[PDB]
């Protein structure tokens, strides 16, 4: 059937395996778990409302008792079946702290240079105001991440519903060009999508992200500086139902 993913893991691991089909319902990425013994179906766990972290506590907790005792002791040739509905987009950051540290990261970037003062035979920043001549000057800062964009939580952020982090544009005055050239640079297009960070079962990829591309080479007509650019964490599909069989 398209889209069924099997695990198994033995009754020695099981601690582990509970641990973790808790943390997918204690940060939102598991919406429903079916319970079976052997295999009839003993009970249904989720939280009451998805939007509250004591409901997605009070759902892992349940989860814990009702397997709890079965697995402790789980007979020869015998099985509890998890049918996991999940769907890692609702996936979220769940203390602020982790989320911090993801700011800080992006603020140890801020002195990085993107693009280099212009010369009058390389390609960089000059400033926006072409000299009496109407040739372009070189520009007095380099072109920075710090310039291109700041870093914070998305405001409203809680433990319940998740804490979000935020990138919002820079304004840029500078352009891109030659020095001493009679053509007035070109804008910089900063970036106006992945603007935010939520988890989602990605990650920030730092080699994408905040990612300057100039495009026409010899003859630049574009220069871009990418949002966040972010990488899956698993080879999970995004959403949908996993079995974990637990037998001995």
């Amino acid at each position: 059937t398209t889209g069924t993913q099997g695990y198994t893991v033995v009754k020695n691991d099981w601690k582990k395996a509970v641990k973790q089909l808790q943390d997918g319902l204690k940060d939102n990425s598991i919406g429903k778990i079916t319970v079976s013994f052997n295999d009839g179906v003993v009970g249904e766990v989720a939280p009451k409302s998805a939007n509250k972290k004591a409901d997605r506590d009070a759902a892992a907790e349940k989860l814990y008792n009702l397997v709890n005792t079965q697995l402790d002791k789980l007979g020869d040739g015998d099985y509890v079946d998890f049918s996991v509905d999940y769907n890692l987009e609702n996936k979220i950051i769940t203390n602020q702290a982790d989320a911090e540290a993801i700011v800080t990261k992006l603020n140890s970037l801020n002195e990085k240079t993107l693009i280099d003062i212009a010369t009058k035979d390389t390609f960089g920043m000059v400033s926006k105001t072409q000299d009496s001549e109407g040739k372009n000057v070189a520009a007095t800062k380099a072109l920075k991440v710090k310039d291109v964009a700041t870093f914070g939580l998305k405001s409203g952020g809680s433990e319940d519903t998740g804490y979000v982090v935020e990138m919002k544009a820079g304004a840029v005055e500078d352009k891109y060009g030659k020095v001493g050239d009679s053509t007035a640079g070109i804008a910089i297009n900063l970036p106006s999508t992945g603007l935010e960070y939520a988890g989602k079962g990605t990650t920030i990829d730092f080699n994408k992200t905040l990612k300057v591309d100039v495009t026409g080479g010899s003859t630049p007509s574009a220069v871009a500086v990418s949002g966040f650019v972010t990488k899956d964490d698993t080879d999970l599909a995004k959403s949908g139902t996993i079995n974990v069989r637990v037998i001995n």
